[PDB]
């Protein structure tokens, strides 16, 4: 049961009972069901979404991190620190004309924003996820806020990792990921 999963991994995990219940589905239907498969997912969903805690980005950076984590877009102070404290403008000009989003102009970086246990982030990804799962996430995305679509989107988004894993087959922190996986690995 993936309920007693997410306990076991995480004994102060939000509400297990209730992400058990739309996880499970959403696992099976996308075909995370084999041992390993399933410990890896749970980890980097745990990871991820500070256990359950969150579904929608963290925009709040230091003047500092921001020139690491984005070292091109932001490559002095003098511009790192106007979108620092402002979660709007750095999604607005960081995700801008990237993953499918408009201009800053736009707004798309901060419409798109990653939202989900395990995110999903840009205005191409969400017209992909409208695609495949036939809700309409592109006019409203905060829908993967909830735990039925975002245990759906969550599952997908691991699945498409699998395809990009297994179409290359074919053709031939980081330490709290670790945690979890091992202590999920530790079931079974
Ligand atoms: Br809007
Ligand atoms: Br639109």
């Amino acid at each position: 049961m993936i309920t007693d999963l997410l306990r076991a991994v995480a004994p102060n995990c939000k509400d297990p009972e209730g992400w058990g219940e739309q996880l499970t589905p959403a696992m099976e239907k996308f075909g995370i069901r084999d041992r390993e498969d399933i410990a890896a997912f749970i980890a980097q969903l745990m990871v991820e979404s500070g256990e359950l805690n969150r579904v929608v980005e963290n925009l709040s950076y230091s003047t500092k991190r921001l020139r690491e984590v984005w070292p091109k877009r932001f490559p002095d102070d003098r511009t790192a620190m106007r979108y620092a404290n402002n979660p709007q403008a750095l999604a607005n000009y960081v995700y801008a004309n990237r993953i499918g989003n408009g201009n800053e102009a736009s707004g798309d970086g901060w419409r798109f924003r990653g939202r989900g246990p395990i995110q999903t982030t840009g205005r191409a990804n969400y017209l992909q996820l409208e695609r495949a799962l036939g809700i309409p996430v592109t006019r409203k995305p905060e829908l993967l806020e909830t735990q039925a679509l975002g245990a759906l989107a969550a599952a997908k988004f691991w699945y498409d990792n699998k395809l990009t894993s297994l179409a290359l087959d074919i053709a031939g922190g980081l330490a709290r990921r670790r945690q979890y996986r091992d202590k999920a690995r530790k079931h079974l």
